[PDB]
């Protein structure tokens, strides 16, 4: 205590499942500990769909029913929340590091790295060899009338690079191994290597939970967060818990062109907050050994990050949407009503029964949908517009003995006094099945063809009371020819 995580993508692209998993994870360990999360926005970096970007970044977030404590909109004691509003932090901080003797300007050309490599008899292909460490003030400003650019590479301490993961446990390299790395470009503009800890460290945070492809960062940054207590910027390091990486269908990672790695085509589809929250919690860490399907708020209780696997997590579709289903299943009646209406209409697939039937209609569509969109399917016969004999089902069930069953079936229902289910069921099944004398499957096949078209639909008879008594005789007598 207390805790404080952070959300901080680059404005790239559409939100990625892997991405937001990250998003989920930190959200709950914050919300599990009564922690802070902070979402930082991470656009030096601008591309031309950055606010496209940035927009989605924040509706998958809002979606899913994700806030943040510090970011956009809200602010912070520590702010600003957008690295690009941040320029003279960076350069303050780099003249502060610069000063203390903890980093220094670098003028090698990779040339003439790659030369003293050969020189040395070493190989070229070892990074930076901190030559630049001990130039004199004289070779320095010499390169500097030259014309030559230098970056700023921060001094590495010379023993183990180790920390304890909390996802991965120990993690070590070698003393020597990694080199002075850069912290800006020719240019002068701070990178990626010095925004990231540099605002890691101002704003506090006191764990880091990132995918692990970027665990190698990891021995730079904790170098560069102890230089930063040195030169007075911070006096914590923060702990770094490296999240599995998720996998597509081959065993390599999940990819950006792959449609089932873009949330919001799992939206697109019907997927509910609820079903998709259950599932990305999935990707990496289990609840219970007893049961993997829970809301946000058991899963707040339960969550951290310690208890997070290494082993990679595989995308499962089937195992998804199945947890939707669920979720589905468990949203009481009226809440999944206006959702299942609002999915529809905004689709452009408004079915056109009115407030109390579709109200049924909906009812009938909770337990037999995967996802929200799997209701047009289903629900659009109910639209004189979308009707359409498909047509196997008017080959298959309406040829010659489709005609004294729907004969049958006609003579029957017209003398229905309440058009009601029970009522349609009762004469229906009189007709057909004690008259003509067959399978209810066969009698009330072609029956459901007449009305719906297909040859799978919501339960029959629920289907010709919502369709009322004169579509469905309408339907029925059109059909014998």
């Amino acid at each position: 205590e207390t805790v404080r995580v952070r959300f901080c993508p680059s404005p790239t692209g559409t939100p990625h499942v892997g991405l937001v998993r990250t998003a989920l994870f930190n959200w709950a360990y914050a919300r599990h500990t009564g922690g802070t999360f902070v979402f930082r926005i991470e656009d030096t970096d601008a591309q031309r769909d950055s606010e496209e970007s940035y927009l989605a970044l924040l509706d998958a977030l809002r979606w899913l029913g994700l806030d943040w404590d510090e970011g956009p909109e809200v602010g912070g004691p520590y702010g600003p929340y957008r690295q690009s509003q941040r320029a003279e932090i960076y350069r303050d901080v780099l003249a502060r590091l610069l000063a203390a003797g903890e980093a220094y300007h670098a003028f090698s050309t990779p040339e003439e790295v790659e030369a003293r490599h050969v020189a040395a008899g070493r190989n070229p292909k070892l990074g930076y060899d901190n030559f630049d460490r001990h130039l004199t003030d004289a070779q320095r400003a010499a390169y500097l009338a030259e014309g030559r650019q230098p970056v700023v590479r921060l001094r590495m301490p010379d023993d183990d690079l180790a920390w304890n993961d909390l996802v991965r446990g120990p993690v070590t390299f070698a003393a020597g191994s990694v080199p002075d790395f850069a912290l800006t470009r020719a240019s002068g503009d701070p990178l990626y290597t010095l925004v990231n800890p540099c605002d890691d460290a101002l704003m506090k945070i006191t764990h880091v939970l990132r995918g692990e492809d970027l665990l190698p960062s990891t021995p730079r940054q904790l170098a560069l967060h102890q230089a930063l207590i040195r030169i007075g910027v911070a006096e914590r390091i923060p702990k770094f818990a490296h999240l599995p990486t998720v996998l597509g269908e081959g065993t390599k990672k999940l990819s950006k062109r792959d449609p089932q790695s873009n949330l919001f085509a799992h939206r697109d589809r019907g997927f509910i907050p609820e079903g998709l929250l259950n599932y990305l919690a999935l990707l990496g860490w289990s609840i219970a050994d007893d049961h993997d399907l829970f809301g946000l708020d058991e899963m707040v209780a339960a969550f951290d990050v310690a208890d997070v696997n290494s082993s990679p997590a595989r995308f499962d579709q089937k195992k998804a949407d199945a947890l939707n289903a669920e979720h589905i299943r468990m949203l009481d009646v009226g809440d999944f009503t206006v959702r299942l209406r609002d999915h529809l209409d905004t689709h452009g697939h408004h079915i056109a029964l009115d407030e109390a039937a579709f109200a049924a209609a909906a009812e009938l569509m909770q337990t037999r949908i995967v996802v929200l969109g799997d209701a047009w399917e289903l629900l659009k016969f109910f639209n004189d517009d979308q009707y359409v004999i498909d047509p196997k089902a008017a080959a298959k069930e309406l040829g010659p003995d489709g005609a004294a069953v729907l004969d049958a079936a006609l003579a029957a229902l017209t003398s229905v006094t309440d058009w009601t289910a029970p009522l349609i069921e009762a004469a229906l099944k009189d007709a057909l099945i004690e008259g003509l004398a067959l399978k209810p499957r066969k009698a009330f096949s072609p029956i459901r063809v007449a009305a719906t078209g297909t040859t799978v639909s919501p339960p029959l008879f629920e289907s010709l009371e919502l369709l009322g008594r004169d579509r469905s005789m309408q339907r029925l007598r059109a059909a014998r020819q």
